[PDB]
């Protein structure tokens, strides 16, 4: 009988039931600023107060266990709401202990979408006419506020197209302060006194309409293939027409937020755990890389772990914490024999980790430092297009780029796995001389099967094979029937009586393999004892039998013709199972079945890459050989000069649209610019595609970082 | 019969048994550099290997509870040791599976000093006999490698102080880099093959002597006032001498363990926890605001918290984690009635948090911004001084002061509180009109109390009153016998029969205080609902009676005359206990039994650092002046145009030993400099004590800038 998080209005329940309304707070950040708003006192005589009014918190809710529900038990019995019950009439929604609830929750992502979907759902499945009636209605506060210097009074956005189109519309947003507010906890305390003056002008009302019936299923409740499908397509932002009939008459239809808000909370979550395929990397890893670019510019100095951490956070806008950060950050300058990156973004220094517990034996952030490996990165990811790439904004802050498009494929030549559940994605890296082969195949016109290939990519032929990596891999791979299979190495001591185990398959930790033999009874009855003497990066397993077992060994595992008897009697083989599941770089999801798809939808974003590199370069070389020109006859500036994220029609448009020995040096430059320019235009022409023969001056750079790191351990010194 | 972590060598509990050793890895981290280097194979045919040499783990391990400890009961059984039996003869030692156990731990404080030192505290409680034989040794790993370019062989020291004694004697360190590894983990491959070649010259053994006897039960196993004395006098370091005669044979005295590895570790326990008394905060919250200026220096841009955050790890060498450190960025921006922070570092922009929840209803640290109180900041804690002051070195790079030395002491104008358990620590805030009543006296010659005192220093006779504030409480600060009681408000109303709660005692939360009444089943009986209507800093609660209780309330608590009956059948009362543990600005505990003690131990600090102040600025312009006349003459740099953390001396040495309309403005700024230093000279020469009139200055700025901070809610716009 007693609701935690609750308190009442003054009429709630009474006479004045159906003027009351129930603000269900996300949390007790929401509930602090709707009590200071609903206690504004004379200062907002014609604001909400605790009369008519009452709160409630939405904390936790992370049929048969939904109405089990401790939050949405409180909700229903506060409410007064009753199951078994339609209403489908006005007398029958009178009996109500409120008119109707509000749910005043973040607008980000794990807010509005999430929480609000799930009342959103938990309504419809038990009260649908409460939805069309208008009993459930959200409190949209404002998103973006932009200040103007001089002035005091904002202009408030509720979407982000809002903003854009008003931003474009604005001559200059140089005198004007942006501002995002996606949770109720980042209003000011001034702020929030003016959304409690039109309290009532930021309450809308959910409708409910024909489609939403069959996304409520979707999204909530249906884990079958039609969750799959809707998450392939990525998400579609409200236009301006559905926006602008939101606010003419404040009625959100359901179909409308689940499209997009939940769509988002779900896309999202897959996000942080599926990688896109064109850089093998998801957004978290991004910002180490682009954090570490940007921290390591020159900077060839170690960093600590957590001293980098903090970087990345600062910098990169990374806010899941540190604990994730820094072993995210670890796992990406850890190598070893099967760790996850062949080729770190970082050099390892110190203890990284090793093999024998897979990378978790890594020492603590405090004592151990990271580096960039500057010589690789500088290769499989340019610099010089990193700038036509785009950028996530977080804020209206630049961030790490939505993708990367490197040389060579990354999410074909790592170990990619996924932990936990949900959306299975597991990757063996190719080797490094099936890629380069296909890769030079593709971008050089000599190369013998360069028609071939080119006649395979649209019926999917694929000439050319691609085998797994067996590099620091001292065992087999065997292909039976179409999966992969990789065989470990032992050694048998006759005299001895004892089994030597010199190398395990391709990505099983030492110490879980002991384990994972110990446990196993069976396995248990014909030896006594398991000794790891296995050193750095290389396998030596002591396994030692009984007197009289080894015979028994080869008796009962049958000595099948596809694995050995020790190999059966000792787990010394993996199957290569892939789930090539990936996100599409405009969002969503893209199933491939084989590893030849993967490189075959790469290839067309590295290609135009090279075309909108030159394209770019192309133009600005032109700009500058104006204002170099116009100076030398003499005798706009930081764009020209210092060109930036500008795409090539708005470079055109700003240069044109500005103000305004030491003379040979200048006419040296011309020269040299100039004759960049002859070989720009001399590319951007060549038979297979624009600027194929810079692609292949870069693999080979690629290929010549990749040897000398390999031939140290990715140290490079 | 099986231990986790544990590797036999092969000779172990053989007729070789005397010859093997068992290493005593920390960690798993610990475990991979022990294994590396036991394998180097023909790589090192003199070092250690499997063979005589094995490895076990000491993770976890955090008489009658002592023995039950799972990884102590491993190393027992794996030793072959046995309780009941002294290890006093060499014939009862020869049944050791193992010759030496070996304790592989970190240099760090969580290392060394707490794992050892309960390693070494197991021994000698047990078998003390095998201490004094040498059975338990320590490999004392290389603490700071030096090393200097063009040279592969670095310098090796095992002590701070051979460091700084090496770099004391070198004539320039330009060219040198060190590097300090305060854990196993941060050894590179290479050095860890360095420090295996040499494996039988970095293992130190343990020699019992009579001093080790009482220190022993001092740090383990006694929570009497004995630790309380060692804890109270900071950490002596090992002499050159102490350190020459551990390093010619090598045998470390358990006493001088304990004295400096094990009481550093309980001292910075203790020093997360206690606040140093010269300013009135931790390490932790000392790099929030060391951070603070140096993020903020001009800066005046709001940064989330996340971010701000990922500043302080990176650039003042934070690594306990964003965790906590959120959670203590947060505490440093609340503003509310009740909070910590009187005077808070940062503005709080957003919902950091109400008085209801105490400061836990803050919102995320995502979505929260945190901007710099600049105006109060520059003058609480001067940028001018702030160079004089000690700092903190981590790895050998600077990190937030010692200790921070402001214009009025913090430690007594905050409300301070340490939560856990350990070492309690209670401070509630003195009124800021008594404060500078007394700082003023002592300071202004002119004072009528000045001389009055001085006299009451040295007598402790207290003759101005200190009390405590009653800022953003709206109660009643009644003192009885030696204790201070707040008093709620509460106001009835005879005809609704409710009770209603105005104003809370000084420090309770309003969701607590409902909690700790609602769980009384005697008051229950008396009441029937209770509401919380309070706003944002302001507490209205309603409490309904039931019909005829009102009347039995008065006749149940019988109306104190100490405490009222309304007053004492809800808690509207409580004690301002207060616990003045502070810490030492050289290290230890200090006590205090009243704030004007704390006072009058700071009034010193500051005092000094003001003649310091003048004298360093003094020395500056005479070397300024010098080198303004040197080139109007004509007509070191980069140290006295640009002065920085230099002492006195330092600076005059380095100043010599260095290498080398217009016109008028030179001119000028000499007059500037010249007027400047007799103003300088001027100073430091006054009555009362050097600077005295530059004190007077600055708390009038700081009491202006306090005033401007209360008269808006500490937002300064």
């Amino acid at each position: 009988v007693d609701v935690d998080k609750y308190t009442r209005a003054r009429n709630a329940g009474g006479k004045r039931a159906q003027d009351c309304m129930l603000l269900a707070a996300e949390g007790d950040s929401a509930l602090s600023l709707l009590r200071t708003g609903l206690t504004l006192g004379k200062s907002n005589p014609s604001g909400p107060s605790f009369d008519f009014c009452g709160m409630i918190s939405l904390g936790g809710v992370i049929n048969e266990q939904l109405t089990n529900n401790k939050v949405l038990q409180g909700i229903v019995q506060v409410l007064g709401l009753d199951f078994n019950c339609h209403y489908k009439t006005q007398e029958e929604r009178a009996k109500l202990r409120y008119g109707c609830i509000v749910a005043c929750v973040d607008q980000d992502l794990d807010g509005c979408g999430k929480i609000l979907g799930l009342l959103l759902a938990y309504f419809h499945l038990f009260w649908p006419q409460l939805i069309i009636h208008g009993f459930v209605k959200r409190l949209l506060t404002p998103l973006i506020r932009v200040y103007e210097k001089g002035k005091t009074m904002p202009v408030e956005f509720y979407y982000e197209q809002e903003f854009d189109a008003w931003a474009k519309k604005q001559t200059s947003l140089v005198n004007h302060t942006v501002k995002y507010y996606k949770g109720l906890a980042a209003h000011d305390t001034h702020e929030v006194k003016s959304m409690f003056k039109h309290f009532d002008n930021m309450v809308y009302t959910f409708t409910l309409d024909d489609s939403a019936k069959e996304l409520f299923h979707i999204y909530f409740g249906g884990e079958s293939e039609l969750r799959k499908r809707e998450l392939c397509t990525g998400v579609v932002p409200l236009t301006e027409t559905q926006t602008q009939s939101i606010h003419s008459v404040r009625r959100i239809p359901c179909s409308l937020h689940l499209q997009v808000d939940t769509k988002a909370y779900k896309l999202d979550a897959i996000e942080r755990q599926i990688p896109n395929f064109l850089d093998g990397m998801t957004r978290a890893r991004r910002k180490i890389l682009a954090g570490g670019v940007k921290c390591f510019a020159s900077n060839n100095r170690e960093r600590k772990v957590f001293q980098f951490g903090g970087y990345v956070a600062d910098h990169m806008f990374y806010h899941h914490g540190d604990m994730s950060l820094n072993t995210s950050i670890i796992k990406a300058a850890q190598y070893y024999p099967g760790s996850s990156h062949l080729y770190p973004v970082f050099i390892g220094i110190g203890s990284f980790g090793s093999r024998h517990l897979g990378g978790k034996d890594a020492g603590s952030p405090r004592y151990i430092s990271v580096q960039l490996a500057s010589e690789f990165i500088k290769t499989m990811f340019p610099a010089e297009d990193s700038w036509l790439l785009p950028y996530v904004f977080e804020d209206g802050q630049r961030a790490e780029p939505e993708y990367y498009v490197p040389v060579l494929p990354l999410a074909i030549m790592e170990y990619g796995a996924n932990p936990s559940e949900g959306w299975k994605y597991t990757t063996w890296a190719r080797q490094l001389e099936d890629i380069l082969a296909l890769v030079r195949a593709y971008v050089d016109k000599d190369n013998p099967k360069h028609e071939l290939l080119h006649y395979a990519i649209k019926h999917k032929i694929t000439i050319l094979p691609l085998r797994p990596s067996n590099y620091n891999f001292k065992g087999h791979l065997k292909r039976f029937g179409q999966y992969y299979y990789s065989y470990g190495t032992y050694d048998i001591s006759e005299q001895r009586n004892i089994i030597t185990i010199t190398e395990l398959p391709l990505r099983v930790p030492t110490v879980a393999y002991i384990e994972s033999i110990k446990k196993s009874s069976n396995r248990m009855t014909f030896i006594e004892e398991i000794i790891d003497y296995s050193s750095s990066e290389t396998i030596e397993i002591l396994v030692k039998l009984k007197p009289n077992s080894l015979n028994r060994i080869v008796e009962e595992f049958k000595e099948t013709e596809e694995q050995d008897s020790i190999e059966n009697f000792l787990r010394l083989r993996n199957c290569l199972h892939s789930h090539l599941n990936f996100v599409k770089p405009k969002g969503g999801i893209i199933e491939f079945n084989s590893y030849y798809e993967i490189l075959y939808a790469w290839l067309p974003y590295r290609r135009e890459l090279y075309q909108k590199r030159l394209m770019r370069e192309h133009a600005v070389l032109k700009l500058r050989i104006i204002m170099e020109t116009a100076i030398v006859r003499y005798i706009n500036h930081t764009l020209i000069i210092s060109p930036e994220f500008a795409s090539i029609e708005e470079l055109n448009q700003k240069a044109l649209q500005g103000c305004y020995a030491a003379k040979t040096r200048r006419v040296e430059k011309i020269k040299k610019m100039q004759a960049r320019l002859d070989k720009v235009e001399q590319l951007l022409q060549e038979s297979p595609f624009p600027g194929a023969s810079v692609w292949l001056e870069e693999i080979d750079a690629v290929e010549k970082a990749i040897i000398k790191g390999r031939n140290t351990q990715w140290k490079f010194h």
